[PDB]
């Protein structure tokens, strides 16, 4: 299944309001464990903070970006998360949601 | 002039959407330079990260806080910023804006 989430940047700290079954499977968290949280909950000691701070600034500026960073499953297993973030805008062009796709790393070294 | 800003936590990363003339004067930045930025842009090498972390936790949790931390004017001059951050709620009690007041540090030693 594709792993993706939908966040609402019109709510405080841009929480996840929808998580695909692929995301549950990739992360090992349940839907109850995920919803209402900011995506950074997957991050941990080895995550690159310069990439994180860079993504924060890009997201504030409503840019579409791709980043690759270390995340952790619920049980503490590290994985490379190739994460594509895209604003979704309403009919008038105003930001409504962000879509985050956790892309497969199979052909990514 | 009193120095303050209004941020919008219903836009990603709580950007500054209004800056008082006193804030322009305190920081040396222009209105154009400031709007759309997160307040953290004033921070720099000597800012205390434990205080930053503390503020960030309170803000994400929609709480009122007062902090004191080192900031930098546009030209690189350090000043102590005694910063009071307050949620502003709508008629129903839902978070609408944050007000951040940069209080005068004259009688704060």
């Amino acid at each position: 299944e594709k792993s993706f989430v939908i966040t609402d940047p019109r709510l405080p700290d841009n929480p996840i309001i929808f998580a695909s079954d692929g995301f549950l499977e990739l992360t090992e968290y349940s839907r109850e464990e995920i919803l209402g949280r900011n995506g950074r909950f997957l991050q941990g000691p080895e995550t690159d903070q310069d990439i994180v701070s860079g993504a924060t600034d890009a997201i504030r500026d409503q840019r579409e970006i791709t980043v690759q960073l270390i995340n952790y499953t619920k049980s503490g297993k590290k994985f490379w998360n190739l994460l594509h973030l895209q604003p979704m805008r309403d009919q008038k062009g105003e930001l409504q949601y962000f879509i985050g796709v956790q892309l497969d790393g199979e052909f990514i070294p």
